């Protein structure tokens, strides 16, 4: 019963900062692939990456090392300077009056529906937009309060992408309005890049980062299983285990939704049944 709905968003902007729209569009694929439709999930990416003149591969984004293109199909709702924290939290509120440039896609949820964020792109109490102003905690938090008060949604996990990651949800998420969030970094460690030039067997094309530590861990694992068989909470241990020599994998809100399957928020890849 009910609809999966998403919204992911790179918070960056600039070739350098590839690696965060490479995260969110590993994301989406793995959301098309397990059925969630394109009217249910929000995109909000700068694109300024697939056609950069600095890209060697021009109308691809990879997200590994000899990946597959994460780019093709990724809708654009929001681009540009269109990401702000106007249009991102009017999106998780559901509130298409609100919306102030973009293409008006948001949250738009019943009480039955799931909803999966996902951000990638922080310092102390705060997560960054393309240009100021930055996002911080109770602004965010306040946003999930609202969004709680509607009552239009079933469930919601987070993830998050950031230094200090957790610094947005410590002390001020709640824990009975059934949102998980998982952050790859607690309030005081910063994150780590992977992919980088420099490594064993790495395409000499590239001069930037192709992702995330946490992001690609977590992502991998996504493609890698049967997500009806997974939960989040399996999905938090193994991934908090595989990287806890970078940083510490957090988790905030309501713990004992963390107990659903992946598919229930990310459906599942018929090519993986047997996994
Ligand atoms: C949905 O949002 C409508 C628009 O909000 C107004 O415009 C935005 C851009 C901000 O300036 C905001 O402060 C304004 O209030 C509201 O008029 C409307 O009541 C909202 N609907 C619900 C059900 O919350
Ligand atoms: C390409 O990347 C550079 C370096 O960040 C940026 O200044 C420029 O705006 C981007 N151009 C396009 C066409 O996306
Ligand atoms: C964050 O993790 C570090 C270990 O890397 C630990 O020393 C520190 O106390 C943690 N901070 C909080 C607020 O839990």
């Amino acid at each position: 019963i009910g609809t999966r709905w998403a919204v992911l968003i790179a918070g960056s902007k600039g070739y350098h900062n590839y690696r965060h729209q490479a995260d969110v569009c590993h994301m989406y694929q793995i959301l098309r692939k397990g059925g969630v439709k394109d009217e249910n999930i929000i995109v909000f990416m700068y694109d300024d990456i697939a056609y950069n003149e600095s890209n060697p591969f021009p109308g691809i984004i990879i997200n590994k090392p000899g990946g597959e293109n994460v780019y093709k199909g990724v809708p654009k709702d929001y681009t540009g300077e269109d990401i702000n924290n106007v249009n991102f939290l009017a999106a998780i509120l559901g509130n298409k009056s609100a919306i102030i440039g973009g293409s008006g896609k948001v949250l738009d949820t019943s009480p039955n529906d799931h909803i999966f964020i996902y951000y990638a792109x922080g310092a102390p109490g705060k997560i960054g937009m393309p240009s100021k102003p930055y996002l911080y905690a109770d602004d965010l938090v306040d946003t999930l309060k609202q969004k709680a008060a509607t009552g239009t949604y079933k469930s919601m996990v987070f993830y998050v992408e950031a230094c200090n990651a957790g610094s947005m949800f410590e002390g001020l998420l709640p824990e009975g309005t059934n949102i998980y969030a998982m952050a790859a970094s607690n309030s005081t460690e910063g994150s780590w890049v992977t992919y980088c030039p420099g490594t064993p067997d790495f395409p000499p094309e590239f001069d930037v980062c192709l992702g995330d530590l946490w992001s690609i861990t977590f992502l991998e694992d996504c493609d890698a299983h049967n997500l009806r068989t997974e939960t989040v909470h399996q999905q938090f241990e193994l991934v908090k285990k595989k990287i806890a020599y970078a940083s510490t994998v957090s988790q905030y809100g309501d713990i004992p939704i963390s107990k659903d399957s992946l598919s229930v928020y990310m459906g599942t890849d018929p090519a993986n049944d047997n996994r």
